DNA sequence: CGGCATACG
DNA sequence: CGTAG
DNA sequence: GCCG
């Protein structure tokens, strides 16, 4: 089991769910306290939990897996013996990890926000909806829409938006093109949002491009919020008889950087990160959504395809589908 | 021990 | 500060 | 929290 998750093919589903499960909550309890290693740690061992080919049934099994230490294999142990571990489930009924992950999941509220309304002593949504005059317009629209935002959004949403994306992306600039990223490229069939990548084949033709599909879109009576490159979106999407918010996000890059930018948006997140920390640890080269730069020669690599920027790092091709790390 | 992705709005 | 994979 |  080689050590960065960009090395192994991880699929959507897998054979130790519970026990991924578990240790992605200590990630995320981690997350709201600030432990940014710690939050990497766990959520790699979990990560590597996914990419093995089997279950895990004793705790041999975790000898030699990387990111498995005392804290980790211990998570597993207890599963395994009780099938509960009792770190997990303290997390879980916490007052602090049940109010962060609700304040987080607001569209405009981060960690650093949330633990200051929490020290303040708020707890709910109807805690800050009685409080309006300290939140952004950002924070009032994820406010607004929170309801709606927690619906998953489905495979049929997601077919739907991309028409009505597309019709707009077509009148701003004829001959550009619309690509869905993110969870749904991966498989899922389920998610939290949509995210859709816009180039042109003529390199320069897409500059000046997001203004004018926000604006075609926001005439169509399709937007609910939004705020340049990247736009963060609540769409209007319909409903039998009636309608829901959903989050899009949009992004345009030029056609010279549309490899670079594809797999950055296509993630995972975990994926990316994985495969950053690679290239420049082990590669010694800089990758971003833009580019990949070797700072010795100083040059950007070109790259036509996903796969030329796997093999320019000298990594094995993973289809989207497995970058579920 | 230091490092832990790397951007844009 | 927020957002993104 | 774990790796190198
Ligand atoms: N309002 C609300 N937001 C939620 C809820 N559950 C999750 N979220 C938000 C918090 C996260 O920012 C986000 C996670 O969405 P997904 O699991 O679809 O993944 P994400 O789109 O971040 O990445 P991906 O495109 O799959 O790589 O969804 C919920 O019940 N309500
Ligand atoms: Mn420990
Ligand atoms: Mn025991
Ligand atoms: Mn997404
Ligand atoms: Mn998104
Ligand atoms: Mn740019
Ligand atoms: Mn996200
Ligand atoms: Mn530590
Ligand atoms: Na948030």
């Amino acid at each position: 089991m080689p050590a960065y998750a960009c090395q192994r093919p991880t699929p959507l589903t897998h054979h130790n769910t519970g026990l991924s499960e578990a240790l992605e909550i200590l990630a995320e309890a981690a997350g709201f306290e600030g432990s940014e290693g710690r939050l990497l740690t766990f959520c790699r061992a979990a990560s590597v939990l996914k990419a093995l080919p089997s279950p895990v049934t004793t705790l041999s099994q975790l000898q030699g897996l990387p990111h498995f230490g005392e804290h980790s294999s211990r998570v597993v142990q207890e599963l395994l013996e009780h099938g509960v571990c009792e770190e997990v489930e303290r997390v879980r009924r916490s007052e602090r990890y049940q109010t962060m992950k609700l304040f987080t999941q607001i569209f405009g509220v981060g960690v650093k926000t949330a633990d200051r309304w929490y020290r303040e002593g708020l707890r709910t949504l109807d805690d800050l909806r009685e409080q309006p005059q300290k939140l952004t317009q950002q924070q009032k629209a994820g406010l607004q829409h929170h309801q709606d935002l927690s619906t998953p959004v489905l495979r049929s949403d997601v077919d739907a938006l991309q028409q009505v994306v597309e019709e707009a992306v077509g009148q701003a600039l004829p001959g550009a093109t619309v690509t869905l990223t993110g969870g749904f490229r991966r498989g899922k069939l389920q998610g939290h949002d949509v995210d859709f990548l816009i180039t042109h084949p003529k390199e320069g033709q897409e500059a000046g491009l997001l203004p004018r599909v926000m604006c075609r879109l926001q005439d169509q009576g399709l937007i609910l919020y939004h705020q340049f490159e990247r736009s963060f979106c609540i769409f209007r999407l319909p409903q039998p008889g009636s309608w829901k918010a959903v989050r899009v996000d949009l992004v345009v890059a030029p056609v010279s950087q549309f490899p670079f930018a594809l797999l950055g948006w296509t993630g995972s997140k975990l994926f990316q990160r994985e495969l950053r920390r690679f290239s420049r640890k082990e590669k010694g080269l800089w990758l971003n959504s833009h580019g990949l730069f070797d700072p010795e020669q100083k040059t950007f690599f070109q790259a036509a395809s996903e796969e030329d920027i796997f093999r320019h790092l000298g990594l094995e091709y993973l289809p989207p589908e497995q970058r579920n790390a």
